[PDB]
């Protein structure tokens, strides 16, 4: 574990992370996809061998010795708010199990279902709270990666609020 497990947020490409593993915002089919998923495909294409997995699950594939945890959040275009919320919380619980199993001291993680799977809604708080619910009991340093300054500010505030 990390000596003093923390949360941090950085505004930059998760493909350039400084952590011991990465969480992909994957699609269920292991396709290159869009946004975070396409950046992860460019950086770690070998990790997309048999990475297909259902919504609400995570499947880890090694790129060399670097673990890529493919976490499939729900596409809120297709799910009801209620069912989408359940699957989004489930995907993060599976990430916590994988991070634990791998024995890493740090993990780079995007906010699941906040981009092209958001169904056009702002899900920063929903997604981040499900991330905390899953990851709080883990002792890995968690580094959240986002794109926009206003998201960075809100995520930072939410982390600092808990202390
Ligand atoms: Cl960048
Ligand atoms: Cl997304």
């Amino acid at each position: 574990g990390a000596m003093a497990p923390s949360y941090r947020v950085k505004r930059m490409d998760i493909a350039k992370n400084d952590e011991e593993c990465v969480v992909n915002a994957a699609n269920p089919r292991g396709l290159p996809g869009d946004g975070v998923c396409k950046a992860v495909y460019k950086k770690w294409p070998e990790s997309f061998k048999n990475s297909a997995t259902p919504v609400g699950t995570a499947k880890t594939v090694m790129c060399g010795t670097y673990p890529v945890i493919h976490a499939v959040g729900p596409n809120f275009s297709n799910y009801t708010e209620s069912e989408g919320d359940r699957e989004l919380a489930a995907a993060y619980r599976e990430v916590a199990k994988e991070v634990t199993r791998l024995g890493v001291n740090s993990v780079a993680i995007p906010l699941l279902s906040t981009g092209v799977y958001s169904g056009g809604k702002d899900r920063l708080t929903q997604s981040l709270n499900h991330l905390f619910t899953a990851m709080d009991s883990t002792d890995a340093d968690v580094v959240i990666y986002c794109r926009d300054k206003e998201w960075e500010k809100k995520i930072s505030e939410a982390i600092q609020m808990r202390t």
